């Protein structure tokens, strides 16, 4: 097998609670006695792992070993993931600001993602987890709704097509958790996209935030933005491009 230093022995984790599981299970766990851990499990080749690997950031979800039956243990984050937190309890209180600024988080987390040459290909709320003190975290790297177009047609998948899910992913925050494309189903989506159709501004949201939402839609990919450039204007929006916003009912 020839395993390397992030491998550790099954014996060494203590599973507690079950968390969430369609291809595996979510634990909360507990490592060798000392270390709170989440667990995920999977369904009985790897690398592909070589990506959890080699990536380390501090708004990426953090591997802490892995097994062989196969484990991926990691660093625990309290509040689960975004899909649910945006649409449980804590989403009537969610804003603008709070949201920019988790928006502003998985952007980052992206940009090194982007520094580094890597793609994530499945980039959406349902893959954000987020902490405490409302840290958001990018996970699970290894549907067409989130999928920019070149590649959910001729696989095609790029950071390029990564921006794309993140514009879908702005559609998300500001709709607390809403399925994008309301009404339409995958094929509608495909067929209305392909035709030029891109979701509306949400209501309250404001125009400049679409348009950033509409810059990550563009057709050709070269021309949507960086992460980068993402990253740098959601930390800036309140001073640079809304210094004159004001609460709403939702947002
Ligand atoms: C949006 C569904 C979902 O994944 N829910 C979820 C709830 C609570 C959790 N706690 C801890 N970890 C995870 N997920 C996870 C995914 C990959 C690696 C580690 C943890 C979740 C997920």
């Amino acid at each position: 097998l020839a395993k390397d230093a992030w491998e550790i022995p099954r014996e060494s984790l203590r599973l507690e609670v079950k968390l969430g599981g369609c291809f595996g299970e979510v634990w909360m766990g507990t490592w060798n006695g000392t270390t709170r851990v989440a667990i995920k499990t999977l369904k009985p080749f790897l690398q592909e792992a070589q990506v959890m690997k080699k990536l380390r950031h501090e708004k990426l979800v953090q591997l802490y070993a892995v097994v062989s039956p196969i484990y991926i243990v990691t660093e625990y984050m309290s509040k689960g993931c975004l899909l649910d937190f945006l649409k449980g309890e804590m989403g009537k209180y969610l804003r603008l600001p709070q949201l920019v600024d988790m928006a502003a988080q998985i952007a980052s987390g992206m940009a090194y993602v982007e520094r580094m040459n890597y793609v994530h290909r499945d980039l959406r709320a349902a893959n954000i987890l987020v902490g405490e003190n409302l840290v958001c975290k990018v996970a699970d790297f290894g549907p067409i709704k989130w999928t920019a177009p070149e590649a959910a047609l001729y696989g095609r998948f790029t950071i390029k097509s990564d921006v794309w899910s993140f514009g879908i992913l702005l559609t998300e925050l500001t709709t607390k958790g809403r399925v994008p494309y309301p009404g339409m189903v995958n094929r509608e989506v495909l067929d209305q996209v392909e035709r030029g159709y891109r979701m509306p501004c949400p209501p309250e949201c404001p125009e400049s935030l679409h348009d950033l939402m509409c810059q990550c839609w563009r057709k050709d990919p070269e021309e949507r933005p960086t992460f980068e450039y993402l990253q740098a204007f959601l930390e800036d929006y309140f001073t640079s491009t809304e210094p004159q916003y004001q609460p709403g009912e939702n947002l």
